[PDB]
């Protein structure tokens, strides 16, 4: 949820509209909702960070659990 | 508020008074004075971060919702 | 102190129960209680930073003197 | 002074003694101190930041006065 977001330091690059360094969540959300293992993929995204799909910027490995990155990736995709 | 701040980080750059690494939360509400607009602008600065009004050190961007963004904008405004 | 820590900007990223970016207070404390030499094991890392002791997150240094380094140190102590 | 280098977030970089980022100032004092030019060689540095001194870690520019940068490179240098 958005408070685990903020527990996690997710709001630093992260906002739900605005273009910080990642891309906004509602834009996360409407990229892979309703996509065939969306939530699962979103989650190891959040765990491992990348480079790439939204552009050139990476984004880091991140001190969540496979847990937290799952209750991430719900949350960010009922945005 | 104040303990928001301070919670937040804010603090590591910024003093009510002194010029630390930011500018003074004084002198921010002094620049701002009476301006329609300031609490939505200083809530996106304080959100997004930014450069080139005070120095050319960037601030970085916050780990703040918009309500927490706001808060802290309608705070600093009130500094004298 | 708390308020220090609160000053510095730990608590962006630590909490005394709560596992944020960093390792809350109480664990930091619970690992360390009683080990001679605690203080200045986490004086040293307060200062400089590390990773790997509670995950691949690197803390970054801080903006603290060597006295601010261990009252921070001993205060996450205390936690327990 | 050292209140004015921890006002600044110099310390975040730099201890008195131990190696973080920068150079410990110790270290500085003990290259420059009774060197020409000194105070002024410095500050510059301390205002606009610079790389391949200690390493090839650059410091970046620093949101300082003129005169603060003088006031710090003179207390670097009495340590
Ligand atoms: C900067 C230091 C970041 C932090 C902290 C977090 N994120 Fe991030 N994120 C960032 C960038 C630059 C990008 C784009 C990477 C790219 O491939 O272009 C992202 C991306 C995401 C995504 C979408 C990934 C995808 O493959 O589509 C998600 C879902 C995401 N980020 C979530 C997220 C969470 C939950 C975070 C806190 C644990 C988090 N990010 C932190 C930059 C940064
Ligand atoms: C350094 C690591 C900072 C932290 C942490 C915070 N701020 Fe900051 N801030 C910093 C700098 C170097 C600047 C000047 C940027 C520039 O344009 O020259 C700022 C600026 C602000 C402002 C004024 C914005 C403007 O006038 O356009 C505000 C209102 C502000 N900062 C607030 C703020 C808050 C609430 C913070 C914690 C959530 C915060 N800052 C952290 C450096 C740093
Ligand atoms: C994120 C930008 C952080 C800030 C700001 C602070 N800390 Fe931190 N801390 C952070 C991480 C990711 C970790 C884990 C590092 C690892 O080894 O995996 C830590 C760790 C600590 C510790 C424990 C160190 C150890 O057991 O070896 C302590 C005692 C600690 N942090 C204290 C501390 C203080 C006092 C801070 C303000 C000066 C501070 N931290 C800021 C992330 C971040
Ligand atoms: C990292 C984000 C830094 C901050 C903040 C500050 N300094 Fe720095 N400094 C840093 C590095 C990596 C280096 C070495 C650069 C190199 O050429 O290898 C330095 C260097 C200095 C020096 C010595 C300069 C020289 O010998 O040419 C001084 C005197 C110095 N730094 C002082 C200083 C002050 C006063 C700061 C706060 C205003 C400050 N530094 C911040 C990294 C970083």
């Amino acid at each position: 949820n958005e408070q685990l977001a903020k527990q996690k330091g997710c709001m630093a690059c992260h906002d739900l509209k605005a273009k910080k360094v990642g891309p906004a969540y509602a834009d996360v959300a409407k990229k892979y909702a309703g996509r065939k293992d969306a939530v699962d993929y979103l989650a190891g995204k959040i765990k491992k960070g990348g480079s790439g799909v939204w552009g050139s910027v990476p984004m880091p490995p991140q001190n969540v659990t496979d847990a937290e990155a799952k209750q991430l990736a719900q949350w960010i995709l009922s945005i």
